Parts: structure tokens; sequence; C-alpha cells
């Protein structure tokens, strides 16, 4: 009987969540008319 | 034992996005009245 052996200790470990997501500008502004007529050019 | 083969050619590629892209008019501007009241004609 002999064996690979690895001793067991206390290791540090910042493996943390891995989560989902979606994406957006910051910088997601927009135009909007405030001023109402017709859109020359 | 004989085997077909094929020496390498690459170099000359062109690949590109082909894909049903949606068309639309270049200006619609649906006339939407600048004023109320009943349409005359």
């Amino acid at each position: 009987p002999a064996v690979g052996v690895v001793t067991v200790k206390t290791e540090p470990l910042q493996i943390t969540t891995e989560l989902p997501g979606r994406t957006s500008a910051y910088r997601i502004a927009e135009v909007r008319p405030q001023v109402s007529g017709i859109i020359l050019k």
C-alpha cells in the first residue's frame, strides 16, 4: 500500500460568481424633439 | 500505394456578409396634419 497523497490545507480562493447580464451604452441617451413640426432635414 | 492529394493554394480569399438585409424607403414622412379640423379635399 503506497499511494500518491496530497495533504490538504487552507487555500485562499478568489473564485466567485460568474453570472449573467446585458450591456448598455452609458451613454444610452436618445434624441427626442422638444419642438413640434416637420423635419426639414 | 499511390494516393490522391492536392497541394495547398491558399492566399486568395474573399469573405462577405450575405443575408436578407431589410430595405426601407429613403424618406417616408407620413403626412400628419399640422392642424385639426375636417378634411376638406
